[PDB]
């Protein structure tokens, strides 16, 4: 009867769901066919039907209502809106649109919204009246995010290291330096953790770009909230169309005062998929990548702002070097000043078996007195005076043991006010 | 009724203004088109509008009035003004027009200049007798520009040891070179008080190319002036465009009597721009930059001037090195002896928490009988004589400490005397 | 309608002649203009014509001649196409005193093959030509003229010794320009200006 509950019912489920309704051969098929077919025979018996989802726009002007359980993946299943709606609604994609549908007549292939009751989680009226996020005035980071979790009280010191190397606050527009094979993907997924917990009030989304399936599956699995992800052989225009539905999105829930998080990887990925799906103007500038190209990745990127007027958009993205790739080595050097924290990884350190490989020298922010107090922010300095005259490698082990046997961060700080 | 009250008022305020005239559906669009809609609807009452900007003029030979409210941002209100116009009043880029504009009839989607009355803040007619900027004789600094405040008395030093490390007058040619993270935005903040508190009259306008939104957005609150920035995500382009805008604007303000203060950040940034603009001769030199492509920001930078016959163009700029870009090295060697003042920063004083992190050694001025007294000229090389044996580090905590006890510079200055 | 309006428009003798009549008349009322004009030549006067359009009336020529046996490409016979060029050639300047002046219009890009066959062979038989070009004419500029490609044959002795050099200064600035380009550049120049002698006067600052 629920769209939205009908995906999130396991496939063995469906198929028996279906079975007894009066459908066969549902069995080997894809599960996008099966929901439309379910929904079909449904609609027969009259009852209505209740949908939901991410809505966007194409450039014809009708659009589509594409669900984030399948990556807003287009399917037979998705529900189509007429441009007349749109005039009555004002809607732009990236916001949720939630209301009945009504069956597909003949000659139609999807699904047609019949009434909207629910816009962005609120009344459609009240969504009229929103301010765009192009004229929010953005502001600095203020608003301390514990990336340090007390309770868990796991071996793993990264959550804690975070913290001390590099600050993390509402509407950053950092970035991370990660080379290959140096712990990249846990190092989100225990910042994942983190916001789920100690911030259970702010969206979290994650974007992952030319990922293997099984690492997507995972993904899910360990991230509490709503992951959206494109595997390597999608088509390139795949991975366009993903990452403009995610920042759209972010977008429309930051209008509405509220806090969203997302976990980019990776901008270099992103990158490429943008270089091949823009037309060439022409003119080829070093390493294959055009000036115009790169345009699409620093919008991106750029819209991580703190909204004076209420809410917040926080962009985490990960930056790969020393792939033995020149054209991904030009796409570092033209974001290395955008953003507003930096996180170096060192490929010598996880060499070492120290994990997390993190150069607390070369990491850094920026501001950081908005977000830490007056006191805390002391400390800090007074740890990165005893780290500078140490290597990138030698302070790590020098800083693990001493947190091993700390149990919170204050505690370690005490201990250095010792010496 | 009149454009330049209209854009200065809050966006939630403009989407009222449009609701009650009979406008619908003005929450959900941007900024710039909301103007445009609104003063459609107010153009079918009959009153006459006031629109007033700067003027520049295109390659085709006609022109839009921009507004430096909007950075200078090609938008659908600005003014165009036909080339006839441009006959019957001389008029260049750069220059302020204001007038009334007639509503744009059929087929025109912009507004059009009817009537103008005021041109650079004076008589249209007079305007058309002010001589060109590049015929008038360039002369040495001879106006000082106190940057010490003393109503403030501020714990931060930074005004204090400018004047004494490097004073800075009108017309001057001056430049920053700055470590990454070593207060370079700070520094460009104080000054801008100091101009804005002992000088209000000196007009003060502030560039920035390729900084982040947030970072554009304090300077306005802090900076009591006129201050125009582009985001990185904005195409080089763009970043030309402006570049453009601020000296021509203030070129013609010189040509008035007038003088303007002009704070750039950055020349690296500004030739980063400007080389990838302009295109390849065919011929490239050592690190990608060619031989035409610096010439644009050596006649931005070497404008400064003071006019004999009156008003004078301060131009200070800021210099990035080791930033790992001998793109950057490169840039910065040519513009080494371009300066009449220089002020070099060092990362390592920053390092040990001590600010200003000025080279005392390293910093000096040309020419600084003029700017300076008699009396004062003395105390200053008698300062200097001290300082020289002494590093580049131990000075500043030296001084620090001497201007730390002191009320004024006056003080410090017979202090020394002591000894 | 089309005959009404232009005897209403242009004040002299207009003489036309329907669709809907037969090639023959179109063909009878071609030789009267022509041979009046002669006529009129003679006494010491100067005729102006103009033709619309050397197709259509090469279209009435082809038909009304008996076929010769032999056809040529696009089913018009050499013979044919002889008439239109007596008509055409008849345009001369007379040294004892007088002169005939003839301007007529050629269509292209019709979808018929006979009216290229029949521009074709009247190319290279032209003192000026001039030369309408559709794309600009689909730009809402007027007039759709193709600069470059217009032009005149022994301009020296109809303009005078300042005035050609300044139109070869202006063919300088227009031939890199494309044919659409250079319409609106030479437009604005022309609207802000009152006669020919200030928008020359002004090229002449760059
Ligand atoms: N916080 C951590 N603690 C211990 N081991 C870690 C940690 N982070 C990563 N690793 C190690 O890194 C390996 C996986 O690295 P990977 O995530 O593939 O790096 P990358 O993302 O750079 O390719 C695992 O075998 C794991 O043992
Ligand atoms: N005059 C000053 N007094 C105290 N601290 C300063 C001063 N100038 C800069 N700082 C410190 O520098 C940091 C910001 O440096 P930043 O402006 O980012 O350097 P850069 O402009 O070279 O990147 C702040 O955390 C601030 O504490
Ligand atoms: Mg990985
Ligand atoms: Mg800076």
């Amino acid at each position: 009867m629920n769209l939205t509950e009908l995906k999130n019912t396991p496939v063995s489920e469906l198929i028996t769901l279906g079975e007894n309704m009066g459908l066969e051969n549902l069995a080997r098929m894809r599960k996008q066919d099966i929901i439309f077919a379910i929904l079909k025979q449904h609609a027969k018996s009259g009852e209505d039907i209740f949908g939901d989802g991410v809505l966007e726009i194409l450039q014809d002007g009708f659009g589509f209502l594409r669900s984030a359980d399948s990556s807003y993946l287009a399917g037979p299943d998705d529900i189509y809106v007429s441009p007349s709606q749109i005039r009555r609604f004002n809607l732009r994609t990236g916001d949720t649109i939630s209301g009945k549908i009504r069956p597909p007549k003949e000659g139609e292939r999807y699904f047609a919204l019949l009434k909207v009751n629910e816009v962005n989680f609120d009344k459609p009226e009240n969504a009229r009246n929103k301010i765009l996020f192009e004229n929010l005035t953005p502001l600095h980071a203020n608003s301390r995010l514990r990336m340090e979790r007390g309770n868990d009280s796991t071996e793993d010191l990264t959550a804690r290291v975070l913290d001390l190397a590099s600050p993390i606050g509402r509407g950053q527009r950092g970035l991370i330096v990660a080379p290959p094979k140096a712990g990249k993907t846990m190092l989100l997924q225990n910042i994942a953790q983190s916001i789920a917990y100690n911030h259970p009030d702010c969206v979290l989304m994650v974007l992952l770009i030319d990922e293997r399936p099984e690492e997507v599956t995972e993904m899910q699995r360990l991230v509490k909230g709503e992951v959206v992800a494109s595997t390597f052989d999608e088509p390139a225009s795949r991975h366009v169309q993903v990452a403009e539905m995610v920042i759209e999105k972010a977008k429309r829930l930051v209008e509405h005062k509220k806090d969203v998080i997302i976990l980019l990887d990776s901008i270099t990925r992103l990158a490429r998929a943008y270089n091949t799906v823009v037309p060439a103007s022409g003119k080829v500038l070093t390493g294959g990548v055009d000036a115009n190209a790169l345009h699409r990745p620093k919008r991106f990127f750029g819209a991580a702002r703190n909204v004076e007027e209420g809410g917040s958009l926080t962009i985490i993205a990960t930056a790969l070097i020393d792939t033995g790739s020149k054209m991904d080595e030009v796409i570092y050097e033209e974001f290395k000043g955008t953003g507003n924290m930096e996180l170096h990884l060192s490929r010598k350190i996880a060499e070492k078996r120290v994990f997390p490989a993190i150069d607390y020298n070369r990491s850094g922010t920026r501001k950081e007195e908005l977000l830490t107090t007056q006191e805390e922010l002391q400390k800090m300095w007074i740890l990165r005076k005893i780290i500078h005259p140490m290597g990138e490698i030698d302070a790590m082990e020098f800083l693990i043991n001493k947190l091993a046997m700390t149990k919170t961060n204050d505690d370690f700080f005490e201990m250095m006010k010792r010496s």
